[PDB]
DNA sequence: ATTTATGACGT
DNA sequence: ACGTCATA
C-alpha cells in the first residue's frame, strides 16, 4: 500500500549556457571557443551571465568580472547583451528561448521554468508510444545521449561506460528484472533523444536533460551529465543516489531551509532524511515542509508540470549601485520612464502575440544600505500600455519614499513589472 | 557593484 | 496587499 512516486513520467531540460550558444550561432567566430557573456563593460569589463563549457574549463563563471575572467583564461572570446535606454535588453535570448519551447510543445506538455529550461510531462506520450511500439525491444541505438544513473555496476573512457550502463539497463528490461516504471522512464528518454534532436537540427541550439518521475528528481538528473546528454534516474536508484547526495543540491534546499535542515537534524546528505518521521520533520519545518521532505528523501514529489509556456510576468530593473544611486528627483524620473518604455514595447509585442493584456503593475525599488533585494513594493493599475503614464504612476506610488527636487536616501534598484494578465 | 530577470509562499 | 524565499 505504500506508494512510490512513479505514477508520471518528467523531464527538465536546460539549454546549455544557453546565452552563449545563442551569440556562438549568429557569430560563427565564438563557436567551440572558450566564450563568455557578458553585461554592461565599462566596470570592471563587464559582468558575466554565461560561459561556455570549454571557458568553464578555465574557472570561468557567471556573477565574475569580465575583467577578471580573462586572468583565467586570455583568450576568452566576449559577447555583449544590447543595451537599450541605457540598460541591458534580454529580447534576442527571449526570442530565442521561444524558438525552443515551441519545438518542445510538439513533443509534450511543457512548463517554462526559466528563459533557459522547462519542464516537460511525458506521461501520456510514453503510453501512446508505448503502444505503437509493443513487444519489440528497446534499442541501444535509440538512445545515443542517454546515462542511466547507478550504471554499470559490477572502460577507461566515458563514453564506454555510457554504453556499458545503458547495456546494463536495456538487457534487464528486455530479461523482465526491471519494473514497468523503469519501461515507461526508458520510453520517456527515447522521446526526450527525439526531442533534442529536433531542437538541434531546428535551432543550432543544443541541451541537457534529466527523465525521472518527479521534477526535483529530474532536476537532478539533469545535471548529472552534461552538456549535451541526458540522464535517466530512476525510483530504484534513488538510495544511492541520494546517500551521498548534498542537501543543498535538490531543487528549494539551496537556501535557508536546507541550511536549517541540516543545522537542526545534524545531518548532510539527503538521504539521512529517512530515519525521521513525518511527525518529526513538520515539527520542525512546518506541515507543508516537512510532508514535502519526507515524501522527497525517498525519491516522492507530486508538484505537477504546469501547462504553461509563457511567463506569467514581464519586468525590467535595474541595479544603481555605489556611486550610481538614483539621489534627484528628475534622475529618478527619466529611469523610471525608461524602463516603462521598455515595458511598454514588450507588453504591446505580448498582446499581438500571445493574446493576452496584464492589468496590474508593479513598482519596486531598493534604498541605500538595506541589504534585502526589495526594500518596498507597490502597485497601481495598468490601464493603458503608456509608457510615460506607466513611468508617472510608477512615480506617484513611490515618491512618498523620498525624505526629501532632491531624492534621499539613493536608490539602487527601479523594478517595474506588469503582472495579473487577463485574455484578451 | 557579482544583473536581470523569474515563480512561489506566508501572513 | 506586501514581504520573503529560491533559482540562473
Amino acid at each position: 500500500h505504500m506508494a512510490t512516486g512513479q505514477d508520471r513520467v518528467v523531464a527538465l531540460v536546460d539549454m546549455d549556457c544557453f546565452f552563449v550558444q545563442v551569440e556562438q550561432r549568429q557569430n560563427p567566430h565564438l563557436r567551440n571557443k572558450p566564450c563568455a557573456v557578458v553585461q554592461y563593460k565599462s566596470w570592471k569589463g563587464g559582468g558575466i551571465i554565461a560561459v561556455s563549457y570549454e571557458a568553464r574549463a578555465f574557472g570561468v563563471t557567471r556573477s565574475m568580472w569580465a575583467d577578471d575572467a580573462k586572468k583565467l583564461c586570455p583568450d576568452l572570446l566576449l559577447a555583449q547583451v544590447r543595451e537599450s535606454r541605457g540598460k541591458a535588453n534580454l529580447t534576442k535570448y527571449r526570442e530565442a528561448s521561444v524558438e525552443v519551447m515551441e519545438i518542445m510543445s510538439r513533443f509534450a506538455v511543457i512548463e517554462r521554468a526559466s528563459i533557459d529550461e522547462a519542464y516537460v510531462d511525458l506521461t501520456s506520450a510514453v503510453q501512446e508510444r508505448l503502444q505503437k511500439l509493443q513487444g519489440q525491444p528497446i534499442s541501444a541505438d535509440l538512445l545515443p545521449s542517454t546515462y542511466i544513473e547507478g550504471l554499470p555496476q559490477g572502460t577507461v573512457q566515458k563514453e564506454g561506460m555510457r554504453k556499458q550502463g545503458l547495456f546494463q539497463w536495456l538487457d534487464s528490461l528486455q530479461i523482465d528484472n526491471l519494473t514497468s516504471p523503469d519501461l515507461q522512464l526508458t520510453v520517456g528518454a527515447v522521446i526526450v533523444e527525439e526531442m533534442r534532436a529536433a531542437i538541434e537540427r531546428e535551432t543550432g541550439f543544443q541541451c541537457s536533460a534529466g527523465i525521472s518521475h518527479n521534477k526535483v528528481l529530474a532536476k537532478l538528473a539533469c545535471g548529472l551529465n552534461k552538456p549535451n546528454r541526458q540522464t535517466l534516474v530512476s525510483h530504484g536508484s534513488v538510495p544511492q543516489l541520494f546517500s551521498q547526495m548534498p542537501i543543498r543540491k535538490i531543487r528549494s534546499l539551496g537556501g535557508k531551509l536546507g541550511a536549517s535542515v541540516i543545522e537542526i537534524l545534524g545531518i548532510e546528505y539527503m538521504g539521512e532524511l529517512t530515519q525521521f518521521t513525518e511527525s518529526q520533520l513538520q515539527s520542525h519545518f512546518g506541515e507543508k515542509n516537512g510532508s514535502w521532505l519526507y515524501a522527497m528523501c525517498r525519491g516522492i514529489e507530486h508538484d505537477p508540470v504546469k501547462p504553461r509556456q509563457l511567463p506569467k510576468t514581464i519586468g525590467c530593473s535595474k541595479n544603481f549601485p555605489g556611486k550610481t544611486a538614483l539621489a534627484t528627483r528628475e534622475q529618478v524620473q527619466w529611469w523610471l520612464l525608461q524602463l516603462a518604455q521598455e515595458l511598454e514595447e514588450r507588453l504591446t509585442k505580448d498582446r499581438n502575440d500571445n493574446d493576452r493584456v496584464a492589468t496590474q503593475l508593479v513598482v519596486s525599488i531598493r534604498v541605500q544600505g538595506d541589504k534585502r533585494l526589495s526594500s518596498l513594493r507597490r502597485c497601481c493599475a495598468l490601464t493603458r500600455y503608456d509608457a510615460h503614464k506607466m513611468s508617472h504612476d510608477a512615480f506617484t506610488v513611490i515618491k512618498n519614499c523620498n525624505t526629501s527636487t532632491e531624492w534621499s536616501p539613493p536608490l539602487t534598484m527601479l523594478f517595474l513589472c506588469a503582472t495579473k494578465f487577463s485574455a484578451s
